[PDB]
């Protein structure tokens, strides 16, 4: 059932792909445009999040379905609704990723994730984007397509106490952009009540929803992106289902498959440019849980909601700085993306989770490769990871730790006096893979516009395409990204006229 030939061909139902959705069917109504998305639809509208499902059969359900090729070893596991690589997360003598991790099913992985959306401060912001002041223009309006809001939480019993608490103890030298503040989350209302996490729901909205010329095929896998006359040419699409392959044929392909399985297709696709795959980078997670002190009890207390979240603490934003360069988040159990702790059924709220994530020193050996003969649960080449912790990388995470304690501490009593931390690969931000340059060098994947050196008419979109290194949660940044390629996408088409 797919089609001859679209305009725009998105691999990838996240908020990458989604996002280059939206523009076009903002500035390019006219164009159509194919999406294809090889996981299930498990929620509705499709990428919804999971926590709108009430039943919690159903809710399960979904969350097992988004788990990988295999969906229809108890001491390295991945949360529900995201798989792990089976094998190849680690090379001889190395740090490895042992839980880099994956989501399959229309929303990707902003169908689980806990919507925290910061902006890059610092040596985390892309200088060629913000010497212009398009940096903050794109982030702007990334921040309209998830609907990220501070405000959400502000009405709970037990808002601004851990801001307080934060504020309280952080230096008297930091300005606006980096105090403590709530964390802008990409989080709206059900029309009945319940808060609930954004996703590809939201950044697709009811104008691609309802754009005659896009349409989205769920439970199709997208094994080459085929290559013409030196352009991009469009997609090998293979029916999940059934196992029948079809060309579309496309003038614009954009792969948004996540930092991982982006240059797996480009690899596959025999687009092979020296950057690609390599300054792979993880957010190195330090957790931390404390109990909070002085806690007035709520007296009529609601009962934890069956959809969406409770409104206890919220979510606090401690800012990346230069001088101080790790991105920390304190929240509410049910928005946090590790379990930590239990909540204390006794006085509901006062248990919080933190994290501190670390930047990564940048190496060219930090990669994802793929392998000639070997693959994977969908038949894509198999990936083996190289990562390596430098003796930098070691110093910056002792101190994250350090720093993590004295924050939390300043909340509360510990629930154990020192942090913990996760195994690389937990924090799911993959950045660098595809990243963008100003020039083709041989050190960056794609144009400021997402297009890749090399192979015209073909983009990449998501945290692979970042290429500085951060701490913050990156799909706002990748998404803003995304908005820039895909203004120049149909920037592209409407000069077609000629
Ligand atoms: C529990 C959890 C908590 C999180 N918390 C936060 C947070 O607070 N802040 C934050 O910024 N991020 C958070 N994240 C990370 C966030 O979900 C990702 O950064 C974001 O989803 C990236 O979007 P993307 O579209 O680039 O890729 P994805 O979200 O992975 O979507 C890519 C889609 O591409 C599809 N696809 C891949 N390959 C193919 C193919 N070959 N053919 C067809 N389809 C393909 C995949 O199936 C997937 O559906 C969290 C994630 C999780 C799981």
């Amino acid at each position: 059932v797919y089609p001859a030939q679209v305009d725009v061909a998105i691999v990838g139902s996240g908020p990458a792909g989604a996002t280059y959705a939206r523009i076009l069917s903002e500035r390019a109504s006219s164009a159509t445009i194919a999406m294809f998305e090889v996981g299930p639809t498990v929620s509705d509208p499709p990428g919804a999040h999971v926590k709108n499902i009430a039943d919690a059969d159903e809710r399960a359900h979904a969350q097992r379905r988004s788990e990988g090729p295999h969906a229809r070893s108890a001491q390295r596991r991945a949360r529900p609704g995201t798989y792990l690589l089976e094998s190849g997360y680690q090379a001889d003598g190395e740090d490895g990723l042992p839980v880099a991790a994956f989501s399959s099913n229309v929303g990707g992985m902003a169908a689980h994730w806990t919507g925290a959306c910061p902006r890059p401060n610092d040596s985390e912001r892309i200088g060629f984007l913000d010497e212009t002041g398009e940096l903050d223009e794109l982030l702007s309006e990334g921040e309209r397509l998830l609907g990220v809001t501070t405000d959400a939480f502000d009405a709970s019993p037990y808002a601004g106490i851990v801001r307080e608490r934060l504020a309280a103890v952080e230096d008297a030298h930091r300005d606006a952009d980096e105090r403590v503040q709530r964390m802008p989350l990409a989080v709206h209302r059900r029309d009945d009540g319940p808060l609930v996490w954004s996703g590809s729901d939201v950044v697709l909205g009811d104008i691609t929803r309802g754009n005659p010329n896009f349409t989205l095929f769920d439970e199709s896998l997208v094994t080459r992106v085929l290559v013409e006359d030196g352009r991009a040419a469009g997609v090998v699409v293979t029916d999940v289902r059934t196992g029948e392959r079809r060309d579309v044929r496309a003038r614009f392909v954009v792969v948004a498959a996540d930092a991982l399985r982006t240059p797996q297709l480009l690899w596959a696709s025999g687009i092979r440019p020296d950057a690609l795959g390599r300054y792979l980078n993880d957010q190195a997670q330090i957790v931390f849980a404390v109990r909070m002190r002085d806690f007035t009890p709520v007296v009529d207390a609601d009962g934890v909601p069956q959809t969406g979240l409770s409104e206890y603490t919220g979510v606090t934003w401690v800012p990346f700085t230069d001088d101080m360069p790790f991105h920390g988040q304190v929240m509410q159990l049910d928005a946090s993306p590790v379990k930590l702790a239990d909540d204390d059924p006794a006085a509901p709220g006062s248990i919080v989770g933190l994290g501190l994530f670390c930047a990564k020193d940048l190496q060219a050996s930090d990669r994802v490769a793929f392998s000639d003969s070997d693959v994977d649960g969908y038949g894509m080449p198999a990936m083996q990871l190289h990562y390596t912790l430098s003796d930098r990388d070691h110093a910056t995470i002792d101190r994250a730790k350090a720093e993590i304690v004295r924050l939390g501490k300043a909340i509360g009593d510990p629930l154990d006096d020192r942090p913990f931390v996760m195994p690389l690969g937990a924090s799911l931000h993959y950045q660098g893979t595809v990243r963008m340059g100003l020039a083709d060098d041989g050190a960056s994947v794609c144009s400021p516009d997402s297009e890749v050196w090399g192979a015209p008419g073909l983009f990449v979109a998501g945290n692979g395409v970042i290429p500085t290194a951060t701490a913050c949660n990156p799909t706002l940044t990748g998404v803003a990204l995304a908005v820039r390629g895909a203004r120049h996408i149909a920037d592209e088409i409407t000069a077609d006229l000629a």
